[PDB]
């Protein structure tokens, strides 16, 4: 139940969860309150073109802040997510395996702070419910 995608932008990515992702580029950085099924990249601090994919064992990511590295498989099951699922679960990562977020449960140090870029990523993940 694998799945492997490489990102384009703008695209909107329908995946075998029943979720999509889109992506876009914009000029301004975010104002919304902080969530985790929306992502901000800097196109110019990661390696393109981003990629979508189901975990690996051993996966690990960084975390905002002082929050240290962690593992995937930690970060589901603190979120009570059923195995089924997890291994479904979409992974963003850039060109060089660096994974980015974890949409809907965690968001790595990569993401874009407000620097005066003068354009960003904008990535959504969204269900394809109503
Ligand atoms: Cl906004
Ligand atoms: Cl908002
Ligand atoms: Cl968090
Ligand atoms: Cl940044």
């Amino acid at each position: 139940k694998g799945y492997w995608f490489e990102l384009p932008v703008p695209a909107l990515l329908p995946l075998p969860n029943g979720y999509a992702i889109i992506s876009e580029f914009g000029e301004h950085y975010p104002r919304k309150q902080a969530g985790n099924d929306w992502f901000v990249v800097d196109p110019a601090s990661v390696s393109l073109p981003l990629r979508v994919r189901t975990r690996r064992r051993g996966d690990r990511m960084v975390l905002k802040g002082t929050g240290g590295t962690k593992k995937l498989k930690e970060i589901f099951i603190e979120a009570k997510i059923p195995r089924m699922e997890r291994d479904r679960w979409p992974i963003v990562e850039d060109a060089d395996g660096r994974i980015l977020w974890v949409p809907g449960l965690k968001k790595s140090a990569f993401e874009a702070q407000n620097r005066g870029q003068a354009r960003y990523i904008l990535l959504q993940y969204q269900a394809m419910n109503s």
